């Protein structure tokens, strides 16, 4: 069985566990494992512009002896000239495992169906799954045991940075709180699984409109831009709903005096976070983005082993 | 003093043999072979949209211990701000071998003309040479030996795989057949050097509007999409109706991507004659084959 | 220690310039016997322009330094407008361990140098071109010996990246430079001056005149480059009348010394700034000059990364 990751919950908390672990221990020993030695290929496909997961996947398989094949935009996007599968097909071929940045969730399913090697999701309409390992890896090096842990996330619920907040936060016993403005509210069917796979960890799912209450007693503070692309013509006001949930100074002086602040990036300043925020001594964003090479890294080495 | 590839026939039946053994020989040891250690660069640029080529072409060249600078149809075109002579005379300078998919096969004859170093054609307008030793390379495996096999090609004749079918083809002994409707049959003068060639191999050449009689008999049965206005390619539909008249053991081959429905239906392409997706795998392999063998001959 | 960087060519003392220059010819001769960076360790290689060149000869040398090149061309959303450039340098000075870009403005390459914790290098800007004036020291010094006291003159725009760089680069390795241009299209003055002060250190010296044939007379070294770049198209000049006079031909070619060389940092305009018969002829060593972009850029890659 070829096991893929999708979504956070492809992982069950103990496999999350060994995948953070690897994590840390290849942060020490960054070319100490070469599974790809060869090199065998690793497809890396973007449908969207991306600097953090381009530079974090390309170097990391190549540090595990590997050689990654870039595809960009300007390729013509996938699913046009053939049907998904049959690409999947091809590409495992070539290569030993396909990490690809899509649109719907369904393109990774496609693929995910048919193919004979690991299907990464390297950022999806749904899920940010390779971004919320490098969450999880910059918490525990910054706090310890995750489980316990509260973790409040501001901005639009139902983005994919809110839902692998969530599946992945819960899997590592975090309890999970969403502030999110109405209407703008977590996936019914991921809030769900959350919520099961959270009675499993001792861990919880709370979403609220309330921005205060969420950062009172919160451990970690994490936002995201409010707005993708393909939501810029959807005729809401995508500014005023959001504002109270702004991770600014006053935000952060409600959590605890420990807290830190995460942001997947790019970060627009002065919406979502605050430069006081960002450059302040809770910020954890630079090692967080440094934390998507060897945290992917990991995942991949994991994959590899068991598919 | 050096060899190039950008037609089918570039390579002598001897030496297309040589070719094919080496494919062979690095299918079953990917990393034995070391030309490009260092790394030495090889160019692929490409003029136009790939899969197939961009993934076969840039990890073959790392397995022979090389690195591929890729060049994407964003980047501006080749050729637009200075000469194609002045762009192969730097490339020389950079890397050890130049790759290029293009549209005139006029634009490969520059290059080739100045290039201190190999040129091969990743696909043109014309020709599609390296598609074809990766579907000589899947005939053999499965078949054996290429000489007296009758192969079928169906569908648009006048498109590159067709040209290269017939040319790759006889140069391996192997009876071609285009199954094609009128308007869209080979170009003349690419017919008469695969019927030359054939001429030296015991193979032969066949244009034909019956795909009945194609199909009859056939060995290996091949097609590609159909526009690069369907109505004239529907009969030549490579359908199971057709895979019936076939030899027993037959071998379907589609260079991909196919258009499930037009030139070829689920039943015949996910069926067990199918070998598109060995096919497919064997670029990468007959291309490290072809690069392999030109550079120690330039 | 300091973190060093090579946007501007004086930014290399003339001690440190040779130093480069020496390592640029051991590296041609041994190309793969330096490793800093296997690993392989990453190099950033961005363009926001389009590339040959640059591309090509950064992405092998870094590979042939055991490295890996991240290359980011100009179909990936441009530096600046997704996130502040700052926040980019941060982010990337913990993937790479050496930044190379290709831009416009040169205060762009400045804020990426004030925030990065790794050298930022110029692939060429606005402003000034210094790993392409590398390799054309490394041509000349392979072709003339010593490079102290030779005499180079560029025509054309005297303004563009080409001229300032010459400047500068040239007379710190103890060029006397000349810039052959036609009036209102001259040095900016802060180069000039700059290029003035090192070449007070090297015993160079700075020229600037309009008369192309004084300045192809007796010259070592004769240099051009187009004369129009892409964002000079809609600035409303006349950019082919005032530069006819100082065409690199034949006829000027015959006034400077007789082993005189010929150098063009490509593409070429053949018929505009430079003739076939001189490009092709064989005073012309432009593909050398392009084959180095690749050993001096690798030289001073491994330089920079000992220093940082």
């Amino acid at each position: 069985v070829i096991r893929h990751f999708l979504r956070d919950d492809d992982l069950s908390p103990a496999e999350q566990a060994e995948v953070l672990e690897l994590a840390a221990e290849l942060k020490k020993d960054p070319v100490s494992r070469r599974p790809l030695q060869g090199p065998r290929g690793v497809a890396v496909i973007f449908d969207k512009n991306s600097t953090r997961t381009r530079f974090s996947f390309e170097l990391g398989i190549a540090q595990l002896g590997g050689h990654a094949v870039v595809v960009d935009s300007g390729s013509t996007q996938l699913g046009r000239d053939e049907t998904l599968q049959d690409t999947a097909k091809v590409l495992s071929r070539y290569v030993d495992a396909i990490v690809w940045r899509t649109f719907g969730q369904e393109r990774l399913d496609a693929m995910a169906s048919v193919a004979t090697v690991p299907v990464i999701n390297a950022l999806s309409d749904e899920f940010h799954p390779c971004q919320v390992l490098a969450d999880l890896q910059t918490i525990a090096e910054r706090k310890g045991a995750l489980r316990g842990l509260r973790l409040s996330y501001f901005g639009d619920g139902a983005n994919n940075m809110a839902h692998s907040l969530l599946l992945g936060g819960v899997t590592a016993g975090i309890h999970v709180t969403v502030a999110a403005p109405e209407g703008f509210l977590p996936d019914p069917s991921v809030r769900a699984a959350a919520e099961r796979r959270a009675q499993d960890t001792g861990a919880s799912v709370t979403v609220t409109a309330d921005a205060h209450a969420a950062a009172a007693g919160a451990d970690v503070l994490v936002t995201d831009t409010w707005t993708s692309m393909g939501q810029e013509n959807d005729g809401l006001d995508r500014v005023k709903p959001f504002r109270p949930f702004q991770l600014n100074s006053r935000l952060l002086a409600l959590a605890d005096s420990d807290a830190i602040v995460l942001h997947c990036l790019p970060a627009h300043r002065g919406d979502e976070i605050t430069d006081a925020v960002m450059d302040g001594p809770a910020s954890a964003v630079w090692d967080e983005a440094e934390n998507r090479l060897h945290a992917q890294k990991a995942l991949l080495v994991w994959l590899l082993e068991r598919s």
